[PDB]
């Protein structure tokens, strides 16, 4: 009979059970039960202890994560974890020999190691320390330095700089072992001329003088970092002296101007594919290079080049898709936009220029998951024509007309959103269901796709939620200009359309994003609907993804227009449904959602009463180049400079006199710098409009500190409750 | 019957008229008449035009200020004004020859000049460019370079570094001409090992990348800048060889450790007086250095030293007072605390250690204003025993019993707060009345204290103020430990003592500060009382000044204790007065007042419902050394580190759960760095205390921008009105 309180959300009273496993072979995986690392047999479900939970309570340090070598002879323990950016971090590492049950004390991995990674097979080790690459053949023998140009904030070897980590590779690592560990392919980034973003870091109050953090950050139109690619043979490190790292340059179509390295994928033991991207991200080229046995060099024939361009915007969703090569490495499958604007799987020959689409329709393929000699497993939103749904399909390679869905009918009521984790050779796979019901985990056999057992069904959480007045979720669409636009609402319990509720428009609306899906969540919206009786609505307008290039490319070179206007129009549609209080419609958003929310509140529409903007973008010349230029081009007069200045929130400061505005931003935000919100407030002051503000000391773009997280949602809860007059 | 609204205060609807004049001789002064500049004969009042407005309307630049040479033969023009800190600024200059009736176009003063100043007599010229001193014997001639060690952010010649500008000399200038311009004494500051404070500056929206401001800033206990003093003869600048400066070294009692240069005052033409201060600011020594003809050096005989120390706290109010030498330079008068803690004027002899006080009583002399052969003109708060009053007195140097007050009886109703401006030889003097009535400016003659004419009476403003329901002001005191502590209340119009009002506590409570005076003010408090019917009160507890060292030195080494508790005790007695609603009491403060406000809201007294803190101190280890160590010593375990940690507001974050809190601070605050407010918020987040916050981009400690000033007082008004309903 209780509601879902703010305390329940902040104190995490109702936890979603998970089942995170790590496949070590084609029929075995690892799992943590009572902090004991168990090894399971997928065929029969029985397990055995692989590492006791008391083995490392004598360690003296709180182990943050482990990493077992593929051959099972060693395990890398990382401690003193200190987060850096979204993916990068710094920590200490120790190697534990499993054939001796002892810690490695000789030739320990150096402190301040920036990244560690095992080889795909065996137990080789490559790590980045002081921006240089080292390789250890044995965990206890001395290392072999590979790079020598590594310089702080200038030269990156084996690791990415800020932009590449965030906007290109989505990872800190810039290393790529060959399939059997023979070769080590790495990239080198040079941020010599890249300007530095500078902001104060205050740290603990014991620090007398504030600290100044300086990070190479290429803003829109600024000097980008350069990149070089290398491949070194780690087998020659025995008679190493100074091992030679062979360089692979970019095609001539990329050397004419600024470019990026956007994908690295090995095909065979002696074949690696590289995808390059121009700074004008509408033209990318895949390069397939084979290892020359006699020359010791790498050669990429022009006949094996593959160009992927776009005539109505950028190429790919956030980057050119990654290829999935067959066993022989002479052909690959890749997601690309077809002539109708829908992204499907195309079959490429390593030699032929034209590819053949194996899937088609008014829907898109989210990703390729596994490839065997028989079938290719992919995820898509084809089922019931719902762009917000995810299901695992299986397409027959010998006949593209034989497509079977493996998750559509497992539980259509409870499960409409799926992810999959296949075994080493696609013999088994774990299906991850995340909505609209409670999460469900199941194991399966690829021989006939039978359900072996249920790993986790959240039956414990289901019982707790029975005596709780949980909200309901409606997933539907509206029609704007003969086009379906999907939306979702978190409806308060005992929803009655005879009444009129307050409306909170939860907004992100970033390019190729999706806010209306079938995923089940326990977040701030759950509390606002359950306890405060507030409808939390989300709307996927123009610019959202997984619906075709016609919608996703609608905001190309025009950020802050249709995306913003579609959110305002969505509010008008909701109020015209009967159960929305017109004088109590709010809007809030984080990151890109903060930018859209600010542009909405400064549009003079009069639709919204109040609004919250957390870590918002103010003007796009303040954001990084690779992301901004992808959708906005260059901020030069001969290019899209006119809209760079026409789409700032500062230029709408006057309209903020009609709304109640709350601006929040972390002082240590490395992504969307505090500069952005500092310019918003100063513009509002210059025109004399009052607003509420809140900075968070040393919090970054996530404001994920346990105390800060509880403090921000508490502060936003009061602002929303007072705006709606809710006691 | 309208009230004094917030718009009136933010728009300056009712403006006080002043009479800012600058004496050009012993019987004449300059005065600007909107467009041009006039010259007034003090004896008669007739005025001729000195410089027309059209003389520089063909300039091509905006005139920021004027500076006439002492001989009236040149005029220095200030333009391209760019403010730095409280006093420091950079600008361009152009000299205008009054005989040639045109500008000097040769050997002009370089752009980005840091400080300029004429000699006391004649028309010599000393300026500072790129931290190096230059001197022109003639405006249109090449300038001699005295110093060559000038280096930005490290070596300062003729100018003060940040901490010296703010806490020691209260000015950018580190130059001191001799009485007749023969010698040019200057100080050199070295910030080589002084840590730099770094904070981001965002500038205009066009700037794609924020800038990082870096300022040499010695926080509490950090490496302080070193100082050297020099004197150079300006009558013998060789056009071929460099200038040779004679260095005056500090006494041995100061060279044993860290020390400061806290005063420079010339006695005669060949005698200059220096005052040095140990880093532990309770011991100071004055040197009296005479120039040697043949030797060419300066000698400060040991027998001519004068020690000024304190056993109960620091020496001086904020620094040892300046001396006032006689005509022969063989004796001087200065303000020092007597053996009971009350600061009075002492008659010194150059060669004698003991001095004799010429004033006595349980009151303090605020300052010495003029010195003649037979009279000493000073200001004090002796009249009616009111520490919040200021009156001008003259004491006969031949008979210490013949003391006369020159301003007490002029207008006792309107005027209880006076400042003065004497002429070149103190032949005339202008009295500046500040309250409780409207400001009043009058001219007088020293021969018989006649009182010549009325300069400004604000009669035009008085006429308008009769149409607005203006608030009243109550000056009184309460008893704490059998001691009189004064307070003031801005009472709403038609004040009824049977009706209960919301009360706001306007607090500063810095050492040797005073918020309960007779000064008339038109400020945010005037609006809160006239329009919102809010009693805004101020209280001077232990630590306040002008009442003796027993009250001032009470907070020595214990900052954030008694002055914080006495604010709570006073508000407690305010709440139980019948006309104060004890359920609606707030407290707000700025700078040091924000620290006290934060310490009070976190005290757990439960007396206050809400409070506002603007650019407050949160941890004394964050503020600069000269100010902090003057009242707290060093942040070391063997000294006073115990209270440095006990007097933080972060340690009281837990007690903020029962109060509404508004924290405001400017991002570009070079004085009280934003760091201090960033640690307050972070401490409140760690304990889960909700509060209100508001930063201001690129604003400094004053938040004095036109748009920012209006925005903060508008934001604070909504906060107070909401807290009072
Ligand atoms: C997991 C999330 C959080 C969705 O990021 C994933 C990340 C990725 O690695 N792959 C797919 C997409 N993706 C990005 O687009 C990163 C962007 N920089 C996000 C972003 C956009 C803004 F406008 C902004 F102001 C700030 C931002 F942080
Ligand atoms: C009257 C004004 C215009 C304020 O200057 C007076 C200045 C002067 O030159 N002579 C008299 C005393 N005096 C000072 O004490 C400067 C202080 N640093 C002020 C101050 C104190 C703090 F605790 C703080 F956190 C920040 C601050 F700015």
């Amino acid at each position: 009979r209780k509601t879902y309180t703010l305390t329940d959300y902040l104190k995490n009273t109702y936890r979603l059970k998970l089942y995170s496993l790590r496949w070590i072979s084609d029929h075995e995986y690892l799992y943590k039960q009572e902090n004991n690392i168990l090894v399971f047999n997928a065929e029969y479900g029985n397990s055995s202890v692989f590492l006791e939970n008391s083995t490392f309570d004598e360690f003296g340090h709180s182990i943050n994560d482990y990493s077992i070598s593929p051959d099972g002879q060693f395990i890398l323990l990382e401690y003193n974890y200190v987060k850096q950016w979204r993916h990068s971090y710094t920590a200490s590492y120790d190697i534990y020999d499993l054939n001796k049950r002892q810690l490695i004390t000789e030739e320990r991995i150096p402190n301040n190691t920036q990244w560690v990674t095992w080889s795909p097979v065996g137990h080789k080790l490559a790590y980045v320390w002081n921006n240089d690459i080292y390789v250890k053949i044995e965990p206890n023998l001395p290392s072999y330095r590979i790079t020598w140009t590594g310089k702080e904030d200038i030269i990156y070897n084996g690791i990415t700089d800020w932009v590449y980590e965030e906007e290109v590779f989505s990872a800190y690592s810039a290393l790529w072992w060959s399939p059997n560990g023979t070769f080590l392919a790495y990239a080198q980034f040079n941020d010599t001329e890249v300007p530095l973003i500078e902001y104060s870091f205050y740290s603990d109050e014991s620090l007398q003088y504030p600290k100044t953090v300086r990070v190479p950050y290429p803003k829109a139109g600024a000097v980008n970092p350069t990149v070089k690619f290398f491949v070194v043979n780690t087998d020659s490190l025995s008679s190493v002296t100074n091992a030679t790292s062979i360089q692979i340059t970019a095609p001539a179509s990329m050397l004419i101007g600024d470019h990026y390295l956007c994908d690295v994928t090995w095909a065979t033991q002696e074949r690696i594919s590289l995808q390059w991207l121009r700074r004008i991200q509408n033209y990318s080229v895949m390069d397939i290079c084979d290892y020359d046995e006699s020359s010791g060099r790498w050669n990429c024939l022009v006949a094996r080049q593959h160009i992927e361009m776009s005539t109505t915007g950028w190429v790919g969703r956030f980057r050119p898709s990654e290829p999935h090569f067959t066993l022989d490495g002479n052909s690959f499958y890749k997601i690309i936009s077809n002539e109708e604007g829908y992204r499907h799987i195309c079959y490429f020959q390593i030699d032929k220029k034209d590819c053949t689409f194996i899937t088609k329709g008014t829907w898109e393929v989210i990703g390729i998951e596994a490839l065997t000699s028989d079938y290719l497993y992919y995820i898509s939103n084809e089922y019931k024509g719902m762009p917000g749904g995810r299901n695992l399909y299986k397409i027959q390679l010998s006949d593209y007309t034989k497509v079977t869905c493996l998750s559509c009918e497992l539980n259509p009521e409870r499960c409409q959103y799926y992810s999959v984790s296949f075994s080493k050779e696609a013999k088994y796979y774990q299906l991850r269901c995340s909505g609209p019901g409670l999460p469900l985990y199941t194991l399966h056999s690829s021989v006939n796709d039978k359900g072996l057992r249920v790993l986790e069904d959240n039956s414990a959480l289901d019982k707790m939620l029975q005596n709780v007045q949980m909200p309901s979720k409606k997933l539907d669409f509206i029609i704007l200009n003969e086009t379906k636009f999907w939306y979702q609402m978190i409806l308060p319990p005992h929803f009655d359309k005879s009444k009129k509720y307050p409306l909170l428009l939860d907004v992100y609306a970033g390019p190729c994003s999706q806010k209306a899906d079938t995923v089940f969540r326990l977040n701030w919206a759950t509390y606002l609907a359950s306890t405060e009786n507030i409808i939390v609505a989300s709307f996927d307008g123009r610019g959202s993804g997984y619906q075709g290039d016609k919608i996703m490319h609608a905001i190309n070179r025009r950020l802050g227009t249709f995306e913003v206007e579609d959110q305002i129009e969505a509010a008008r549609q909701f109020s015209k449904m009967g159960f929305v209080d017109n004088k109590r419609i709010a809007i809030w958003g984080w990151s890109y959602g903060g930018y859209v929310t600010s542009m909405v509140l400064g549009s003079g529409s009069g639709v919204f009463k109040c609004g919250i903007a957390v870590a918002p973008v103010s003007r796009w010349e303040y954001y990084d180049s690779v992301y901004t230029e992808r959708y906005m081009g260059l901020p030069t007069p001969e290019d899209n400079l006119d809209h760079y200045r026409n789409s700032t929130v500062m230029s709408r400061a006057e309209n903020f006199k009609q709304v109640e505005y709350l601006l929040i931003h972390g002082t240590a935000d490395d992504n969307v710098h505090f500069q952005q919100s500092a310019q918003i407030s100063k513009a509002l002051v210059d025109v004399g409009v009052d607003f509420q503000a809140m900075w968070y000391t040393d919090e970054d773009h996530g404001i994920a500190s346990s105390t800060a997280h509880q403090h921000i949602y508490t502060h936003m809860s009061h602002f929303i409750k007072q705006c709606f007059s809710l006691p």
